[PDB]
């Protein structure tokens, strides 16, 4: 009659309450240190009424399908068929992409995050079921590091910002200083990839007790900031490398930077001094010249200078400064600063690339790991075919189109299909209203989704998936300490007509005849027994004895496993620093690369040797009078990107039912706007509404817009208004630089202007028209 289950989402372990049948609570399976409240929302999820409630079809699709007028796409109406028609017609028009065109012709990238689990993975079930039927176009990089991930290997010689940072032990215990540049971590480690083990947060509770300096770099003052009571420098957003430039000119001015470690360690300082100094542009890069530019002012800049060299200093470095034009140089001059600052492989000193992000430098557990579904079952030369992600829309629109990319060139495609099933791109991709029009080029358009976001909008077919709630599975405590084994048991039954992607895509498979490479001839449970014995395997060879599955499985807890000594007192870099030449970096000099050659080499205007300014098309230095304000797009609190969106934790942040704006008071006096009114935000690419949030936690100048919130448009007769605050209306489509080809939103620059009217109805969680 009532029940608790223990299950997992990315925001971590959660147990859910349920009654007569029904779900009625959800909170931590774990006590986290502080509350993590997208736990408590499983009955929205569950009940939502934005729910995808039935496999449905555009009306004008129905009538020519994949000969339509695709300018009807998010414009039409929607008409309900059974999972036997739907099913067919996505059999049916994949084949003939096939037929005609090949496996080129398919776009299956279908980047987003869906929901944690080895199994229930939408975005690997959809890739393995095109793989099985010939292939498809995938993508490269991603939207979180698209820039950092491309120049870091040339940097450092590996990815960086997906790897085991040095121990938060070894923090606690040493770093005088911790500075969050462009860092917000008690927001963005409320989730994981897998699910949050939720001892990050904790960590930098930890660190904030012990009284030592934490400084945020950042142009709002963010949660962290607030929460964790530290020093906030504000900075224009997008000018980070003139300010450590400044700090690095500092440094060299007064003697303080760390030759030894220098020659040792690094390659190519010299030529980048001699830019840094002004020898090679007559512009010596002083702390008064970045001050200028960032706005923080120029004894600040040399302050900071003295304290970093004369305490342990470890640099974390947040990714919003790397997702915006030019985004390759930030990361690069920060790994150029924490070189010439000299403690690199110390305990407590350094960089670190992703201590905000999913619980890095949490000590790795000694344990198992346990197995998960992959996109390879058991003529296809789309390898050639993949492009940097986030020029997607560029590739609809251009098809033949090439590009540079980290030395080499790209084809563009030419798209006939797109499947997505686990994202949100109308709410993801910069330059929304550009988007709109690219969705118009293919034949058809396939979503799988559990509610009615706006890509499924413009899909011209929508298949109704499950929540993890609705299905069994199994994830990890992460993404670094792989310090337990998370069951996701399964709470209620499927809901209305939904399905799991899993046998959406077996039912698709049996229709074109390899459901048996598919399913392996294997249950939901039969894999998870799978995935959990490579765990159990491993364990085993590491000394730690694990449950059978189906004593872990009827426990219905996590199962979690300890660090060693080893593991707690690891420190990054730390055999690099021990011996340089025996233990070298994969670059060409086997030292830290602060002047590539091979990036010189590519000769591309929009990114050098080593790291330097470039002034990007849009930012607060050159805001204009139609547009005199800067943007910034922060991840959000009470969402994960879109996720959430549609339940209650929306009463939380909406002002005035829209998306809240972060206003300075003195910009919002000048507007006539007060702190809860509905205001306009529009840039040359478009237009949105959003609520006044008026406050001095953001730099003057500058507004800021969380990423995430459901696209809504209103059709007036266009680049028409969104509704609700979506940022990606306003920002840029364009590439980071020819290096990474990153996305570049965060560069941005926008008018704001009080609204006169009646305020429009949000409908974008309501079902859609003709259900
Ligand atoms: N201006 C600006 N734009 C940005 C960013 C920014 O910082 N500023 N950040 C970028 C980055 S780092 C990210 S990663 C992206 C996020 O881009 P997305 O990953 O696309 O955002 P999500 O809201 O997580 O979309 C996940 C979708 O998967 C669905 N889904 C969840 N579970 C399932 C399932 O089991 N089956 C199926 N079929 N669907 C499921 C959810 O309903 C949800 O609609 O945004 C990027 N865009
Ligand atoms: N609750 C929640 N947690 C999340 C996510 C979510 O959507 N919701 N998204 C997850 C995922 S997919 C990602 S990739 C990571 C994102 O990890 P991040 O990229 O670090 O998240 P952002 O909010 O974009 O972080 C940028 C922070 O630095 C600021 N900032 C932005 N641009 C600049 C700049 O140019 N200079 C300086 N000094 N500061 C800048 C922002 O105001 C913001 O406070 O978080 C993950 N964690
Ligand atoms: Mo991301
Ligand atoms: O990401």
């Amino acid at each position: 009659e009532m029940k608790t289950v223990v299950t997992a989402a990315h925001w971590g372990s959660i147990g859910v309450v349920v009654q007569d049948g029904k779900v009625v609570k959800s909170g931590p399976a774990i006590e986290p240190a502080v509350p993590n409240e997208l736990q408590t929302v499983v009955a929205d999820q569950l009940y939502s009424e934005a729910r995808v409630k039935c496999p449905m079809v555009r009306k004008g699709f129905l009538a020519n399908p994949g000969k339509s007028d695709t300018t009807m796409r998010g414009r039409d109406e929607w008409v309900r068929v059974s999972w036997d028609e739907a099913l067919d017609l996505v059999h049916n028009q994949l084949k003939r992409v096939r037929d005609e065109h090949g496996s080129t012709g398919i776009f299956a990238g279908s980047y987003g995050w869906f929901s944690c689990g080895s199994l229930h993975a939408s975005r690997t079930l959809l890739q393995r079921y095109m793989n099985a039927t010939g292939g498809f176009v995938g993508h490269k990089g991603d939207y979180s590091t698209g820039a950092a991930q491309v120049i870091m290997p040339h940097v450092l010689g590996t990815i960086e910002v997906y790897e085991q940072q040095t121990s938060w032990e070894s923090i606690l215990e040493s770093s005088d200083i911790i500075v969050l540049w462009s860092a917000n971590p008690l927001t963005t480690m409320r989730i994981a990839w897998m699910s949050t083990d939720q001892k990050g947060i904790e960590y930098f509770k930890k660190f904030q007790a012990s009284g030592k300096r934490i400084i945020c770099i950042d142009p709002q003052k963010s949660e962290t900031c607030q929460m964790l009571n530290a020093e906030w420098i504000p900075v224009n957003t997008a000018t980070d490398v003139p300010l450590m430039l400044g700090i690095a000119h500092t440094l060299v001015e007064q003697g303080k930077h760390d030759k030894d470690f220098l020659k040792k360690y690094t390659s190519g300082y010299a030529k980048f001094e001699e830019y840094l100094l002004g020898k090679t542009d007559g512009q010596p890069k002083t702390a008064e010249w970045a001050a200028k530019i960032c706005g923080v002012p120029a004894e600040t800049i040399k302050q900071l200078a003295a304290d970093f060299a004369s305490k342990r200093t470890m640099l974390m470095g947040g990714w919003g400064m790397q997702r915006q034009r030019h985004g390759e140089q930030t990361h690069w001059m920060l790994v150029t600063l924490a070189s010439m600052l000299g403690q690199i492989g110390l305990p407590g000193g350094g960089f670190g690339l992703s201590y905000h992000y999913s619980n890095g430098g949490v000590p790795t557990a000694t344990g198992g790991i346990i197995g998960s579904i992959t996109a390879s079952p058991s003529l296809d030369d789309t390898s050639k075919s993949a492009f940097p992600l986030a020029r997607i829309a560029d590739v609809l629109l251009h098809p033949g189109k090439k590009i540079q990319y980290n030395g080499t060139e790209i084809t563009y495609p030419d798209i006939k299909a797109v499947y997505w099933a686990g994202g949100n791109p109308f709410v993801h991709h910069q330059d929304t209203n550009t988007l709109v029009k690219a969705f118009q080029k293919p034949d058809v358009v396939i979503v799988n989704e559990v509610n009615w976001t706006p890509t499924a909008r413009m899909a011209d077919i929508v298949l109704p998936a499950t929540t993890s709630y609705e299905r069994n599975d199994l994830t990890m405590a992460g993404d670094y300490s792989m310090m337990s084994v998370y069951p996701m048991k399964q709470v209620v039954p499927p809901q209305f007509e939904a399905k799991n992607d899993y046998d959406i895509f077996v039912e698709l498979a049996k229709r074109a005849g390899v459901e048996e490479q598919y399913t392996e001839g294997k249950t939901e449970m039969e894999w998870l027994e799978e995935f959990y014995n490579a765990a159990f395997s491993a364990a085993r060879a590491n000394r730690v004895a694990m449950p059978r599955f189906d004593k872990f499985w009827a426990e219905n807890k996590p199962l979690s496993f300890e660090a060693g000594e080893a593991a707690k007192k690891w420190v990054r870099y730390g055999e690099f620093r021990e011996d340089p030449l025996l233990n070298p970096l994969g670059t060409p000099s086997g030292k830290i690369e602060i002047f590539s050659d091979v990036v010189e080499k590519m000769n591309y205007n929009d990114c050098k040797g080593h790291p330097s300014w470039m002034e990007p098309e849009e930012f607060a230095g050159n805001v204009t009078e139609e547009y005199p304000l800067a943007l910034v797009t922060p991840h959000p609190y009470y969402r994960l990107h879109s996720q959430l969106a549609h339940t209650s934790l929306r009463q939380k942040y909406a002002v005035n039912d829209r998306e809240p704006v972060m206003i300075h008071p003195e910009d919002a006096a000048a507007r006539g706007i007060k702190d809860g009114d509905i205001v306009r935000i529009h840039s040359k690419r478009g237009q949105v509404l959003a609520g006044a949030a008026v406050t001095e936690n953001i730099i003057k100048g500058t507004v800021a817009l969380h990423e995430g919130a459901w696209y809504d448009p209103m059709y007036l007769g266009e680049k028409p208004l969104c509704k609700n605050g979506c940022a990606n209306v306003l920002t840029r489509d364009e590439g980071t630089s020819k290096l990474a080809q990153g996305n570049s939103p965060n560069t941005c620059i926008v008018q704001i202007e009080k609204f006169i009217g009646v305020a429009p109805e949000v409908t974008v969680f309501k079902q859609p028209k003709q259900v």
